[PDB]
């Protein structure tokens, strides 16, 4: 969760629409606007806190799916993996 890392355009738009300002972030960073976008856009589902729905929201479109378990871990790494590129520093 210390690699450097820089998202894609559309990502960046994501992150930036939350509170962001960098252009290069760790995981861990990035994790966490994901969170405050999830949280500000209302996808995290009160019936079951196991679900993010995205279906029709930009990160359902970046993430190829339309909704995840906030548990699958390894998908979400996946499928954010897919939308940066790593950098030296
Ligand atoms: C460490 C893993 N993050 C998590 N893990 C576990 C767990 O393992 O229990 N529970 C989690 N609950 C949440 C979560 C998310 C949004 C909201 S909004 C109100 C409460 C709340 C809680 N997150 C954060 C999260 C952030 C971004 C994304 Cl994309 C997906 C999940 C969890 C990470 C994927 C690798």
């Amino acid at each position: 969760q210390e690699t450097l890392v820089r998202p894609k355009p559309l990502l960046l738009k994501l992150l930036k629409s939350v509170g962001a300002q960098k252009d290069t972030y760790t995981m861990k960073e990035v994790l966490y606007y994901l969170g405050q976008y999830i949280m500000t856009k209302r996808l995290y589902d009160e019936k079951q806190q196991h679900i993010v729905h995205c279906s029709n929201d930009l990160l359902g479109d970046l993430f190829g799916v339309p909704s995840f378990s906030v548990k699958e871990h390894r998908k979400i790494y996946t499928m954010i993996y897919r939308n940066l590129v790593v950098v030296n520093q």
